């Protein structure tokens, strides 16, 4: 079973994951240091140089997307509560992703799995098919 083995293990996605410019979703409660991992991804990433923008999406900035991944661009962009994101919106992001280049390293932070967040809250399938391999549970490096 292991106690700290989750740790390492879930310390082991992180370096596999680093190198990858795959989306990653990271998620659990607050305070399980999921804020912390894409620090560590971003400042481990080969994007470290850079822009590296987190935003927490509220109804009111929510509209201004856009000026997240012009400023974010060439750097991580970090985002949550991102069902709150137009279907087109949703599909903007998305698409970008598409590239074989990544113009940025998108990743998303929240509570739960994306499943149960798309399941609760509709989130676009296209939207999740990044999501679904990259959807982690984020444990406390501390």
């Amino acid at each position: 079973i292991g106690r700290s083995e989750w740790i390492n293990q879930y310390r082991r996605r992180l370096q596999q994951l680093s190198e990858t410019d795959i989306a990653v979703w990271l998620y659990g409660a607050p305070g399980t240091g999921r804020m912390t991992g894409a620090r560590y991804l971003h400042q481990f990433g080969r994007n470290a140089q850079g822009e590296f923008v987190y935003r927490e999406l509220t109804p009111d900035n929510a509209p201004q997307l856009n000026d997240f991944i012009a400023l974010a661009q060439g750097g991580t962009l970090v985002l949550s509560h991102p069902e709150h994101l137009t279907r087109e919106q949703q599909y903007h992001l998305v698409q970008l992703q598409s590239q074989e280049h990544r113009p940025f390293r998108l990743i998303g932070i929240g509570d739960t799995s994306l499943v149960e967040l798309a399941a609760s809250n509709h989130i676009i399938a296209e939207l999740y098919y990044c999501f679904a391999m990259t959807q982690i549970a984020c444990l406390p490096l501390t």
